[PDB]
């Protein structure tokens, strides 16, 4: 050093770190990126847990974001925005781990509240990098600090043979737990307060918080949870051990290939050719199901995520979960026929049959006809807007409203401060046709405080909006409540209970309190759907 910013040389316990001066806005922040956490998951050390970084010699560079873990890339829409947004923005590779950090600048002398966030993609794709997950925002308005890491997605991060010692599973969830040790040991060094570490994600990052919440090694290392649409629980976010091993095992004859020689044949393939054959494993024609995500092991997850919310003690515990206007309607352009983004997807009545079938994969004839029967408008059964927006309402429900619901309830039946909303504002510069209405993922820039900057083209009541929530968010991981005790006549948001249940809107317009997440629904999904299963 000599030359150079003061403020952007860190020591961490695996050696020194250049960052970078960022310009948000309201002035600059600090940022340190690409910080690697484990030793690259590579060669022999594909589908095993990761082992920490091993300290550096020299100043290392973090002035870049890293590589993006190996993953599909979307090519649904080829050009187009609404999609290209969620593609990973950087060189793919399985050398990987590597985690970013925003801070203030110049950093908080006394301690700051950190924020940690896990990105979504199924459990099939994401990255840290996207610029919906850009913590200047933040860092520069709220005076957080902020974390993001990267972790092994698909078969990296998924694939398990249960029981083997070289594919024992969840090792994309074991990234995240390092990651957590990590924030533990050295976020200190940038004014960071490991006591006071908030952990919040979007969908399988919503469900990946669930399940740092559920296991036992994990909960030591945050205190307070945001889960944004997604749970641990419900049909998606995890597979039993039979099902994960029939599907590496399926994947592996796909490729060319005693549980070890098995292994050791899988990582001689390429990372490209394992990518090529991920979709082939699914049992049906489906949404909202991903090929390799966590699975009950035994160990990371002791029993399953519906058993765990039964039976756990949450008393310690403070929540904020919630979902969006629309969760379905992302998905149904992916497989349901008859929808698309080029047109108003208005089907008929077979096709909301067909597509019931796709979108509850695992319901028998009787099953699908409840559904059917549920979400039928019997005054206009054949009338193609409520056939479609119907469909939509199904994988929704199915997929996130009903286990959010679920898992809120149970929650706050066993000790846990909660507090609940429904995020119902569509952005202005929305890509998607106006019939998806607000669909799963699209309130992240607000969180993040994108609008902040001029140069996208948000309104100005999208900008206060931002704010107000990024205030809400804050507030929460510093206190464990989204209100301020200053202000006091604009509407508080009471937690949620099993006995009135409430949760708030977020739009434009102040906080209403509503009753009831959809409780008659929700009844059908999460108490009678299981007694027709085992039918």
């Amino acid at each position: 050093e000599g030359r150079e910013d003061p403020q952007l040389l860190v020591r961490v316990r695996g050696g020194q770190l250049r960052g970078i001066r960022l310009k948000a806005p309201g002035g600059p922040v600090s940022a340190f990126l690409g910080i690697p956490f484990a030793e690259p998951p590579v060669g022999s050390r594909r589908f095993m847990p990761p082992e920490p970084k091993r300290p550096w010699s020299g100043v290392l560079d973090a002035t870049t974001f890293q590589n993006v873990c190996y993953q599909y890339v979307d090519t649904l829409y080829p050009g187009f925005e609404g999609t290209e947004m969620w593609n990973p923005n950087r060189e793919l590779s399985e050398d990987c781990l590597y985690l970013n950090v925003w801070t203030p600048y110049p950093r908080p002398a006394s301690p700051t509240p950190v924020l940690i966030w896990i990105y979504g993609g199924g459990f099939y794709s994401g990255a840290a990098s996207l610029d919906v997950y850009d913590g200047r925002f933040l860092a520069q308005v709220e005076g957080a600090v902020l974390v993001s890491m990267n972790y092994r997605v698909g078969t990296f991060g998924f694939l398990a043979l249960p029981g083997s010692r070289e594919a024992p599973g969840n090792v994309g969830l074991l990234d995240q737990r390092l990651a957590l040790q990590w924030v533990q040991e050295n976020i200190a060094a940038f004014g960071g307060d490991p006591m006071s570490v908030t952990l919040f994600g979007e969908s399988a990052g919503a469900a990946s918080v669930g399940m740092h919440i559920l296991s036992l090694p994990s909960r030591s290392l945050f205190h307070r949870a945001v889960l944004q649409s997604g749970t641990p629980n419900g049909p998606w976010a995890t597979v039993s051990a039979g099902e994960a091993r029939r599907r590496a095992t399926l994947l592996a004859r796909l490729v060319g290939c005693n549980d070890t020689e098995l292994i050791a044949c899988l990582r001689t393939r390429p990372a490209q050719d394992l990518v090529d054959h991920e979709w082939h494993v699914l049992p049906q024609e489906s949404i909202f199901r991903f090929s390799f995500v966590p699975v009950v092991d035994g160990d990371f997850l002791s029993d399953t995520p519906e058993a765990l919310i039964n039976t756990g003690d949450f008393q310690d515990l403070q929540v904020l979960v919630g979902v969006v206007k629309d969760e379905g309607s992302y998905f149904l352009v992916y497989g349901v026929p008859g929808f698309s983004k080029d047109n108003e997807s208005l089907i008929s009545r077979a096709q909301f049959l067909a597509g019931v079938r796709i979108g509850v994969p695992q319901a028998s004839d009787l099953a699908a006809e409840a559904v059917v029967l549920h979400y039928t408008d019997w005054l206009h059964p054949e009338d193609p807007t409520h056939l479609r927006d119907a469909m939509s309402a199904v994988v929704g429900d199915h997929n996130v409203v009903c286990p959010v619901a679920q898992l809120a309830g149970r929650l706050a039946a066993q000790g846990a401060r909660v507090y609940a909303y429904i995020f119902e504002h569509r952005a202005s510069t929305l890509t998607w046709p106006l019939w998806m209405g607000v669909p799963h993922g699209y309130e992240i820039e607000f969180i993040f405080g994108l609008p902040l900057d001029p140069s996208l083209n948000y309104t100005t009541e999208e900008r206060i909006f931002a704010q107000r929530l990024m205030k809400y968010w804050t507030n929460f991981a510093r206190t464990g409540d989204p209100n301020d005790p200053r202000d006091s006549k604009s509407p508080q948001w009471p937690p949620y209970t099993t006995a009135a249940q409430q949760y708030v809107s977020l739009n434009l317009k102040p906080l209403e309190v509503r009753r009831g997440l959809r409780a008659q629904t929700c009844a059908f999904w999460n108490r009678f759907l299981p007694k027709l299963l085992s039918a």
